[PDB]
């Protein structure tokens, strides 16, 4: 019994987390084999970030201009390069803590695990959602660039977030780590907006399985919905349309508890025109989207890494 | 900006994990130096959970009866020892992954991360805090036993916690790293109730004064109260009486934002009357007591919004 929102244990990713500093800029680093990968903005000053030219800024720099930091031992850096938005740094050694990895571009409504980092070291972990509007509602604090998302599958890690920056209405935004931007955002000091967001409703309707899971069945009822009837309701809330893909990817958690994604639709639907009246589905008062419906499959099975 | 519920790094307590079969019982042990940690009811069968005598059990016990499996490896019991209600094998290999480490007995309404296991591999890592009940809301599948509860301040590991049963309504009961139970529980299976929980006070004060931190301020008001008239209050919504302690421990929480302690109080007052009328305090519709006035000063910037 239980219901927490639980991240992947960070280990593998807190042996890949060096320092990288370029002048008076100093952000975080993952250290696979024998490459650091950190933002491009390390190279900028304040006055750089209003229109950058990255490709004339990175021409002038040197190797010993990046002092990467890994713990107390210092990393001798041979070589830079860039892709995308990140600056890929070739240092003489191989970190002997690399985990089998992968790297992968996640889609809205994908949860990952974030290891916040300051300085090259690991000080939290948290799990997030990619939000429908491509920002992640992260906690960080300045000089957490650098700073990744992953998830394990197995022993791989698979990286899919890199920490950028943190948009006025506190929201973050960050890239792949290929240095492909998540969502219209780009890496310079400009007037970018968080777009209107959405609730994740395959998620949702993920978290009531698991909240019937847990014993609460209080918001059940005997009725059932068409798909179309449901999104035109979801729509009117605020709510992601809920595809056929959805509606399968939720059917292992159907067979389970045995209602109907529709027969749970319907009662999303009546939770959304009527409220929680003073009750809480799994101790919250608000309906949770950051649990995806395979997120619910290994918290109520127990899978091990 | 922002702001989270964070857990600790775990992979510090990764490298300690490792899998104690005794028969046909399988749980968790925490390997440090040469000595596995990891509940005495390894011993017990599921008849013997009843009314079980620990001495006479183990007294029939071999070195050989324990297998201590850590990764692929298998690890050579040579002793064992009993501490409370927690079993001490002395291995014959020191972990080389021993962290800088402390056993520490926390006090309710402190917090801690929990690194859950399934047969000596880690799964998952979360916070939560030792409810006033001595229960903790946790995560956890039969299975799960030997998972353990720490706060990594600086370099060092402060274990506080092992996992040991569930009772009736879902909550969880363990012990500190010596084998002394947290709260009026025993282990064995018998009518063991959860106590009536209260609201961590001191608790929700310290997440109200992040909020204010945070750019939040709709919830505070003119009127401020005496530490007296507060407990009257609060004990009626059932929250745990504050102390002239808990009032010292946000003094500097009161001087960064500059809002008296029985000011916040009277703020708190008025929420727990009218409620949050649709609106949300950090991103919650309820009030946030699992984060603690250490954990907020640890997480929020000095610089007021
Ligand atoms: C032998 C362990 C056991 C237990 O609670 N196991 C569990 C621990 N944590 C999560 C669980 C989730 C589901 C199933 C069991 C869980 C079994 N139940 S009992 O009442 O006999 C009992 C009584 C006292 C003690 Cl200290 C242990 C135990
Ligand atoms: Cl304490």
């Amino acid at each position: 019994s239980g219901f927490r929102k639980m991240a992947f244990p960070s280990g593998k990713v807190e042996g890949c987390m060096v320092q990288v500093t370029c002048g008076t800029t100093t952000l975080n680093g993952l250290w696979l084999d024998d490459v650091v990968y950190c933002p491009r903005h390390v190279i900028c000053t304040s006055e750089d970030m209003l229109n950058p030219n990255y490709e004339d800024l990175l021409i002038r720099k040197s190797n010993h201009n990046f002092l990467v930091q890994a713990g107390n031992v210092q990393l001798r850096v041979i070589g830079h390069s860039m892709q995308n938005c990140v600056l890929k740094l070739k240092v003489d050694t191989a970190n002997p803590k690399t985990p089998k990895y992968k790297f992968v571009r996640i889609q809205p409504g994908q949860t990952f695990s974030v290891l916040a980092c300051y300085n090259g070291s690991p000080s939290g972990v948290y799990q997030c959602a990619m939000r429908p509007n491509f920002t992640i509602k992260g906690s960080f604090l300045n000089g957490s660039c650098g700073s990744v998302g992953f998830n394990i599958d197995y022993d791989c890690v698979s990286f899919c977030y890199m920490h950028h920056m943190e948009l006025p209405t506190g929201v973050h935004a960050g890239t792949d780590l290929e240095g492909n931007f998540y969502g219209p955002f780009v890496d310079r000091q400009t007037a970018q907006a968080a777009g209107t967001d959405t609730t994740i409703t395959v998620n949702v309707l993920a978290w009531l399985y698991a909240a019937v899971i847990n014993g609460d069945r209080w918001f059940l009822n005997r009725f059932t919905t068409t798909l179309n009837d449901f999104n035109l309701v979801a729509m009117k809330y605020n709510y992601e349309p809920l595809t056929q893909d959805h509606v399968d990817i939720l059917g292992p958690l159907s067979a389970q508890t045995g209602i109907a994604v529709l027969d749970m639709c319907a009662s999303l639907k009546e939770l959304l025109q009527n409220g929680m009246n003073g009750r809480t589905i799994l101790g919250s008062a608000l309906l949770e989207d950051e649990f995806t419906p395979f997120d619910v499959v290994r918290q109520c099975s127990g899978v091990t890494f």
